[PDB]
């Protein structure tokens, strides 16, 4: 159906973008908005309602450029914002390795059902973040059967 | 002032921002500005975005070596429709010779459509407008936000 082929491009367009920055260790956080509203949150950030693409999904990310830090938050198969606050984790047990991008994630998922999707800037290493739990070093696999089942 | 008139400020300091911000950094930028001629041909042609006006969005865009920095950027009133478009590289001989592919597209849009296209050169820092074929060079920044308050 259309809803069905709209799901699978949003999902080929972000694997294809987190492959890439994974490739360049280019930090990323993406949250996708599921049952729980997240509007507080899309509202600290910069207002895209865009459509979705790996080519606008890699360029908010690039390094030193103003829409980098934050998460990017969708909902309803749009980017609705980027550079959006999302609340830190006071877990103890993340990965003492891992830093506020991580902890971050883990935190908006601490209070709602959403997927949040990290690189790591230090290695590239792919994560997702669900029910308060971090699930690391992902294969490619590994994420579209996350993205799938959510 | 009407909710217009407000939306459409609020469009020209986002635009005049990143050009702003793109020149100090000769970062090159192609941004074409859709007027009554509509331009759904070369819309799309690039990478729909349909996305809120910001100048983050629009710096964003353009940074070199991504995806989305080589094309026009196409503008429709307070959104940025598409980027990485194409548009048809002018062959007026008033275009100076040293100009390179950027200022081509945004005369050559200018030929065909009442658009107004901004560009700045990734050599010099400068900042030009291509309007009704002819091409204006070196404008300043009062310059450029005159020439958009009136379009
Ligand atoms: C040019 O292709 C780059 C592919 O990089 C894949 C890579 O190194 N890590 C990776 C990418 C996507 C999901 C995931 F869980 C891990
Ligand atoms: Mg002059």
């Amino acid at each position: 159906t259309p809803v069905e082929e709209a799901q699978q491009k949003t999902i080929e367009a972000i694997t294809k973008a987190i492959n890439y920055m994974a490739k360049r260790r280019i930090g990323a956080l993406l949250t996708i908005e599921r049952d729980t509203g997240m509007g507080d949150y899309i509202e600290t950030g910069i207002p895209l309602n865009a459509k979705v693409s790996s080519e606008l999904l890699i360029n908010i990310f690039i390094p030193n450029t103003p829409l980098h830090d934050g998460a990017v938050i969708m909902k309803n198969n749009e980017i609705a914002a980027a550079a959006c606050y999302l609340p830190l984790s006071e877990s103890p047990f993340i990965s003492k390795e891992l830093g506020t991008r991580h902890r971050a994630a883990v935190g908006i998922s601490e209070v709602t059902d959403s997927l949040t999707i990290i690189v790591s800037e230090e290695t590239g290493g792919v994560s997702v973040a669900k029910n308060g739990d971090l699930h690391r070093e992902l294969t490619e696999e590994a994420l579209k059967e996350m993205l799938e089942a959510e």
